[PDB]
């Protein structure tokens, strides 16, 4: 007997991948898969001012008998300048987690 599977979450940052022009932002995508046969929940704990359009979302994918869900985060660099606390809180049918970044300008 061994139902369910071992959940796994990761944190990937994509800030040093920008280029000339366009406004600076942050691309923090977490890597959560294996857990749940379909997927869990996608959430990010923000601490600073989630008033703008800075939100993080994850997609659902199939990994055989497991469930691979890719999480991403998008926030304006400006906000990052004002310092904040971003964390990709991934939930599960019976589990949870959180991994991201944080700064205090």
């Amino acid at each position: 007997s061994r139902d369910f599977t071992p959940p796994t979450v990761k944190i990937l940052q994509s800030s040093s991948d920008g280029g000339g022009h366009f406004p600076p932002t942050i691309q923090l995508l977490c890597l959560v898969s294996g857990y749940t046969p379909g997927t869990i929940n996608i959430t990010w704990l923000e601490d600073g001012q989630v008033m703008d359009v800075d939100l993080s979302t994850a997609s659902t994918t199939q990994e055989g008998e497991l469930a691979s869900t890719q999480s991403e985060l998008t926030l304006s660099q400006k906000h990052w300048l004002s310092d904040r606390t971003y964390t990709c809180q991934v939930t599960y049918q019976g589990h949870t987690f959180e991994d991201s970044t944080k700064k205090s300008a």
